[PDB]
């Protein structure tokens, strides 16, 4: 049943915390966001030489915040190994790519979708611009960061992301938002 | 609630009868549509006698309200409008739009002038869609103003910016109207 | 209970309501909150009456708290822009945009029955947006708070600045104190 | 294209001659429920209606009311008292607080109510949220108001206005024996042949 | 929707909805809630047909479960006050203020058909406030109980005390045993019997 | 939750490897016993995990990264049914240790198709339905390697709402094991 | 997801190496509890300092002046750095931080604006309200200037209507003094 | 969430909430809207501090809009009735009874942040029910509106008439202003000035 | 592993230790909002609980409350009245109706009030919806909860019965030096030091 | 305002509520409605008391206008099954099982303080259904209602009848009359 258990001298996240262990889990707004961040500059205070594990599932959610997690996960010292354990979805699909060269992963049955920015206001036609403008930038700004952490050419994301895109792990492999699929502990890594 | 009966005629019915038409409230499908057809009606029993188009709305709807405007270019009758109350927004483009020297309001009126309000939520592609195209029905509602006040687009422009409230007389000034009515027996005309 | 209907004989039957009926009569009510539909109700009764007849006497009875400003001058200016002389009757209250309806009627021809509450007050508004849309809103409702001011300065005779103090808060006056006050001419108690 | 009759209006507008209608064509007017607005000018429009019929005839008004807006029942007061044909009131149910004033305005000697029913007289209620500035404009208000149908009901039961006030202060039930007593009514009335 | 019956007025042809039909046979209905609108509706009616004719029968069809006293009341009175008998009629359901209605007909002329349901009851009400105006209302509504037993003792010959006892609770009575309380003089169950 | 303070009655039983999983899939109730697994794990990773389930399921991704961790880590994850296992409680139920998926004798199981749901664009109706189906067919496939039964049988068998009994469920291989006693 | 513990709450252990949020909303308690955690760092040690982490669309003038205040009065530099949004009162809370101490991530938005206001009531009163907005207007703009080295009426005509920029734009602007892409 | 501040009472060591922690520096805030809630927590942080040490100054920081007057009141009492003085901060909005609070402070004590707004009023209210009762409430409302302008007047040296006049409406104050007025008596932007 | 201390507790069974306790170490008690079950409870436990502590050092009562629920109300005063300690009230914003009654059953010459404070006294307020035997029932039972409450404020007061009915027929406000006229009250303070 | 806490000194610190607190001085409280969660908690602290002591008296302290029967026989029988006396202090209002419940403290031992109002009533109840499950539950709370009144008539020592004509509709009593009914034993107004 639904609460945080707890250990003996803690709840079971604070556990896993002490092994480098963060969960981004459920929608991406400022408070998870901030959250996950308090975590990461927390764990670069601890030691900024051993990596980090940053466990994701999420639909995504507001950019803003989740650019904050992305750029902070560049910024520290540590690198951030990410590993989808169920959705990665548009700003979530972002952040598992967005794990360091080499360090990204999926569990096999995980699911990864990628897209372009959803937005929205209401207003005076003068107003109406300036947000349409501003969504525009960070459209193209999203391809720019998924082109480099992919290796895909960047019409190649802009295609790509026009619509909902959903893709399983082996083809998220395959198509660079992740470097290995996991199946096993035991088993040899690829 | 109730509107009153004449002779066996509705008020707005009877008033019909002398070539008068009223836009009352918001414009929207509903209030646009019974325009046109009080206009294509009044066009149809004389294609040559003048309509008088009594405007008191804040606006509304501008697919709809361009329809009343363009009707009122269409049919053959000149349309005189005549603000009785408040002609904002939309109301305001077309108590503007209205016949050339028959563009009329009462002493008290207020209008007001704006540029258009849109909403759009979803994908970045739909919303500079969207975007584009209030831009282009911005532009235009513009020249109408601009065409029809004999004022610059720039001007135009500059003075919608934000809510532009003018009273009767500065209407006029403005080119919005052609004359400010206090009295049915005084002049001119 | 709804409006009654009388029938009238013609040489088969003809219905009215009575609303209908009393137009027959010149008389015009605005009753309750003054709106667009009420507004326009009473200006298009106003023109018919006119049409009707633009030398005869209308009597406009009034029973009303206000409301919409831009409405309710709609409906003032059309009593001035039409031939006939408005007559206006107070049978209740007039208060805010009803109270300067009644007062706009023609001169010596403003009455009100003995019990009537009249109340005189400045405008009443909102918004909400940006600084700058507030101060343009906030110009616009000090310019029309300053012309209905005006308008019963000039029906009153009262001077201006007087119309402004007393104004500045809700004024609520008996019938005998708004004919002092240049309000109406006649408190009515009997027809004859 | 005769007109039409049912037993109720759905509509103001509507083009039948319904009951009220037709009572209408006998000098019978009713005030049945709330008086607000609507209701209190409804009466008044028949009032005048009737006048313009006939000035010299009675005017036969059926009150069951709980009463409702001052404002609104004062027009109809007045408007009884300025018509030229006396206004003969009738409570056929209740007759409380505006209601029980309009009932005791009626036609000197003209005043009935049927067995049953219910007269109740107090004292206005109001309500105000503001500044103390606003909330002081509307009290001294309200204690005018309070004082003027306190005066009406004086005048109109021939009780002086010392007792109106001290019986008004609290809700004030009374049977049709009782209003006629205290001169609210002038007769009590069981059948039309007595 | 009402449906709507043209008769031939010679005239030459007037619409009734099947209401005002029925009212020419001078037949009026309370059905559903006593309130202000439907006892005024009922009163605007009796009125009208005493105006009609003043001596003939009226046949007043009852199917309700009662409302507001005041209301109905003016109803009562009115009924007692007119020139015309009013026959009552139950028609499905007369409770509370209805059945009261019901047994407030004219002397011999009070019916059921024979499924109704006959239900009497004492007022209820309520207030709210000072203890002072509690008490005020309450006196007022043991006043009114006891007008309406000492109407219901009237009209059903039953001594005032039975009826207190009766009408303590919700008492439910069948057509014939409505009949034998006094609430009702016949039980029909067809036009030619 | 019954309490003392430096336990409850979850974390207790977490000491002796039990883990639940009680009503609804979602993010929180998946990820909650994602974390469990991997701290049990980190504990010692050859006793076995007790899962009990009592689930009628519900988001599918969320549990998928429950059913994958399972796989994925070391010890056995042993899976009992305590009342209902049915659409994504089934599949974690179906998802235990090979032997090691008991139920005990009264509870309800249950194999369905995915439910979803979209609205907007034919395109995007489109899309979202072509990737519903993939999901299907990956859930039926796992439930065919899981039971021994053919992907034709579990693609019949999961068209509508199937309610199997616990000895029903063994007969077809999503349990291994009815349990009525501690004393076998 | 709920709060770590590392005995602390994980917001609790980056107070004490002197990191402060404010994250979201600015409203009275949020301020006030930015407020608390200044004055209370400035007494461990007022030398220190103080590292203000910044994630948030703005919210209430007057609870964001007393923020602002606070900073510029307690003895500690004011460190402030964007981590994904600064607006309105964000961005004002950005712009005087420390000088040059004001930091972003290069991903961050950054937003100016004139103030949204409203009242209803008697024109009377609109008029107090409206003076009142237009004074506080006048008064941003006056700290917009004096922290980013912008003329007054620059400040003016780029806030009239909502005005968003992207880091280099910020910096260039002189909200903050520094884009970090990475080190510690 | 609220952080926490460990300290060591030697002891050996106690968590403090944020608040606790500055309450050991005698720091109170009021933050927010005055209501019953509110006030009494201030109270009670109030005579806690009194029974810590009776001499000691007391900083009441002060970010509301106002509300209750009764709940505020107790507040302004408690800090005229204590033994400390209790300096007074506004540190972002003090309005209506914010204000009042404000300026109810120690003499020489009361202080602003140069950004604070500081709004004076009339009191609010409202009432609904029988003119007698309505006469009740606006005779009792005019003399709190007294005794408020009193204690304005009091605090401020100002004229009573020039508080009447200068609160019948919202009257918003800049820090220096305020300052001007009386309302506190200074303004300071730096710790160490 | 000592006690958290905090300025206020989130929920009832929060382990630490806030201003609240802190005060109630000093004897202090605050009833401060409503009466209802909730509160008045709260104050009953820790007048007991006191009394276990010391029976013979004084409890200071500390009231802020609009009152509320008369047999919850009643309940504290009673509580007061039976344990063994002075208990001393003090009005700190508002005493009105349960609240002042609470704050004038202060123990003999304890009873204080704030100067700003606001003290108003009235009669119970009821309501009750139902067949009319019940409706008799409940109002005869409020009106001997109005002559007993209006005994209680005579006792404490020293006024008689025929004042305290007359004061309290309708909402009767008083500020502090009023009520310590009136007997609400015995003192009125202003600072410690006086 | 919350519950306050109590800090031990222990050989550190420990802390109690204020409920905590005096529950150690085999004090427990049923405090407003009467239902599931309510009941409940009274039985364990109850169970715990006996537990913690079977000889010694509990002091159950009752301010309830009563509520669900079945959470509230739980409570009453709970009381009558352990070895405690529970003694019963009525401290606001006892009503409808909140009376049952004063009224089944042990003999001698069932207390209110002076101003408390007690007040008996036969049950309520509702349901909607087919007719034939309208019976059932109709009969059921008729055989509930009887079992009510026979407590009430144990404890009481009156007659059953007299109960049953005393409930039928709410009675209410003062303390003085609670005691001469024999719903408690004493009224007390000062402990010496």
């Amino acid at each position: 049943n639904n609460l945080v258990p707890t250990v003996i001298e803690f709840d079971i996240y604070s556990r896993l915390l002490k092994e480098r262990i963060v969960f981004l889990n459920g929608e991406v707004n400022d408070h998870s966001a901030n959250l996950v961040i308090a975590q990461l500059l927390f764990l670069e205070s601890e030691d900024p030489d051993k990596d980090i594990y940053f466990y994701i599932n999420s639909p995504g959610g507001m950019v803003t915040a989740g650019m904050g997690v992305y750029d902070t996960m560049q910024f520290i010292k540590p690198d951030v190994s990410t590993i989808c354990i169920g959705l990665a979805a548009s700003m979530g699909s972002l952040l598992l790519a967005g794990g360091a060269k080499g360090k990204r992963y999926s569990l096999p049955s995980s699911q990864i979708m990628i897209h372009q920015p959803l937005g929205g206001f209401r207003g005076q036609a003068s107003d109406i611009e300036i947000h349409a403008k501003n969504i525009l930038r960070i459209k193209d700004r999203l391809n720019k960061v998924l082109a480099h952490h992919t290796g895909q050419d960047l019409e190649t994301i802009v295609k790509d992301t026009d619509r909902d895109n959903f893709m399983m792990a082996d083809e998220a492999k395959a198509y660079g938002l992740i470097d290995h699929v996991i199946e096993s502990r035991e088993a040899i890594i690829k």
